[PDB]
């Protein structure tokens, strides 16, 4: 019995909740996710295209991540070189949790979680 954290910890089972999420026309939020475990996970001289990207395809080509304004202050300032990456760490726990709360329910009852 596959739990959320055995979905996104395999890449195949990974591909189908994000299949599901482009049904559910929101696969920024799986795509933002899978951004910052790259990052979690990158060299360090890949670090820096990493974060433009994510500031880019998320957060100004596509505006669907919730953050509002407090935490927005932040992410300029880590592009810039004040902070550190933490922030994206941060938003990614919040877009976790959004997922786990709000899509993974509707998620188990699919045919893309039911036949893994
Ligand atoms: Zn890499």
């Amino acid at each position: 019995i596959l739990q959320f954290e055995d979905i996104l910890a395999n890449t195949f089972y990974r591909e189908h909740f994000g299949m599901y999420m482009e049904r559910m026309d929101k696969r920024a939020l799986i795509s933002f996710w899978e951004s910052v475990e790259h990052l979690k996970n990158a060299n360090k001289n890949e670090i820096p295209q990493l974060v433009g990207e994510i500031y880019q395809n998320f957060f100004v080509e596509s505006k669907e991540i919730s953050v509002e304004k407090s935490l927005y202050k932040e992410i300029q300032q880590a592009l810039v070189g004040n902070k550190g990456i933490e922030v994206f760490y941060k938003i990614q726990e919040d877009v976790y949790e959004t997922l786990k709360d709000r899509y993974y329910p509707s998620f188990i009852v699919s045919d893309l979680y039911e036949k893994l």
